[PDB]
């Protein structure tokens, strides 16, 4: 046996304490013991703590990965490992001009921060955002041969293109300092920016509609994806999960499911798991999370109509669910939800409603004609012209 003996830093190295590891030690099992062996070492929990070895550069350091093994950084006999808090200031300059100081896990890409610190803010689309170093420096202290070429590269000055930062790497590793202040700019443009979100309130606005077609049945779900739901709006209604107060009993199940899920068993405790999945995420990242698990949806701002059809070689009609929505027709299995089958709108040819049915042609001889039973053929005929006739 070979042991290694270091000396670990807690809370800025005011304690440091001479501990032997086996070089094979786990990370997190030598966080393990670093919490249950020095009393200073239990705040809050491991989750926001980590063991961080500093480089040759003090501005250059590595947090230790927990799967990983503490010989895998070389660590030798009398080496110093800090046992450090992850989660550190940061100054970003807002969407609103605002420099707002958030609390970053310095242990991870910019990208995956990103993610929380948008999302935190309101923007649904936080995947098409960056980050830029800004630089400020305008502040100065204090001919027909040459200069007209002077005159020319004047004129034709550079474009200094933005400095963006790379997602792939963390604060540290890009030369981020802790008390630089960086700009939060949007990078990419594939959404339209009248269907997103930039601030709470317009956020609310999102969630508000969203939760309401799918608590009145506009927007067909799963039961599955209608406890999903749930989760975030307990998280929205009453904080992050807390087992001994959000107990069996504690919901009213009617303010936070469709009416056809309510009677079904299993459903407060769905909910209730997906509340405790959350953690600790704000009111504002549980809209936003609501808010893209609507839209990612196949049927999401889809119009159903609830129809009847018959399947292959049994003389009886199936409950379905018919959508049409601005580019496409689709038929989805009423108990499911599941998307069975869906056309592009470019693709029907013509259509027909009677009063008990309602029948579409595409290209495809198919099968037949797709045709439906339903009171609403009419309704559907005028719905799937108003897309077509103006396209």
């Amino acid at each position: 046996m070979v042991a290694l003996s270091l000396k670990i830093c807690v809370r800025h190295c005011n304690v440091v304490k001479t501990m032997q590891f086996e070089p094979s030690t786990a990370v997190y099992d030598a966080c393990r013991v670093i919490r249950e062996r020095v009393p200073e070492a239990q705040t809050g929990q491991a989750s926001d703590y980590g063991l961080f070895l500093s480089d040759e550069d003090p501005r250059k350091g590595i947090w230790l990965e927990a799967g990983r093994t503490l010989d895998y950084y070389m660590l030798r006999n009398g080496d110093i490992l800090e046992y450090k808090k992850k989660q550190r200031p940061q100054k970003i300059r807002m969407l609103d001009g605002s420099v707002k100081t958030v609390m970053v896990d310095d242990s991870k890409t910019v990208g995956e921060l990103l993610v929380t610190i948008c999302s935190r803010i309101g923007i649904t689309n936080y995947e098409e955002y960056s980050l830029i170093q800004e630089t400020i420096e305008e502040k100065k202290e204090e001919l027909r041969d040459e200069r007209k070429m002077e005159k020319l590269k004047a004129k034709l000055h550079t474009d200094d293109d933005l400095n963006w930062l790379d997602h792939s790497r963390t604060f540290r590793e890009q030369g981020v300092d802790e008390n630089e202040t960086l700009l939060l700019r949007r990078k990419f443009f594939y959404s339209d920016q009248n269907v997103d979100s930039r601030d709470p309130v317009q956020l609310n606005l999102l969630y508000v509609q969203a939760r309401d077609d799918i608590l009145n049945g506009s927007h067909p779900v799963s039961f599955e994806k209608a406890c999903e739901f749930g989760g975030f709006q307990a998280q929205i209604q009453f904080g992050p999960h807390v087992e001994h107060k959000h107990k069996p009993g504690f919901l009213d199940l009617k303010e936070f499911l469709p009416k056809e899920y309510i009677k079904q068993r299993g459903a407060e405790k769905r909910i209730f798991q997906e509340h405790k999945n959350c953690g600790e995420m704000s009111e504002i990242e549980a809209k936003v999370k609501y808010v893209k698990l609507a839209r990612s949806l196949r049927t999401y701002g889809v119009s159903f109509f609830l129809v009847k059809e018959k399947m292959k070689g049994k003389n009886k009609l199936v409950p379905r669910l018919l959508g049409i929505t601005k580019d496409s027709v689709m038929r989805v299995d009423e108990k499911t939800k599941e998307v069975l089958q869906e056309w592009p709108l470019t693709t029907v040819k013509r259509w027909a409603a009677s009063p008990k049915s309602f029948t579409l042609d595409f290209g495809e001889y198919q099968e037949s004609y797709y045709s439906v039973q339903t009171t609403e053929g009419e309704q559907i005929s005028q719905l799937i012209a108003g897309y077509i006739d103006i396209i």
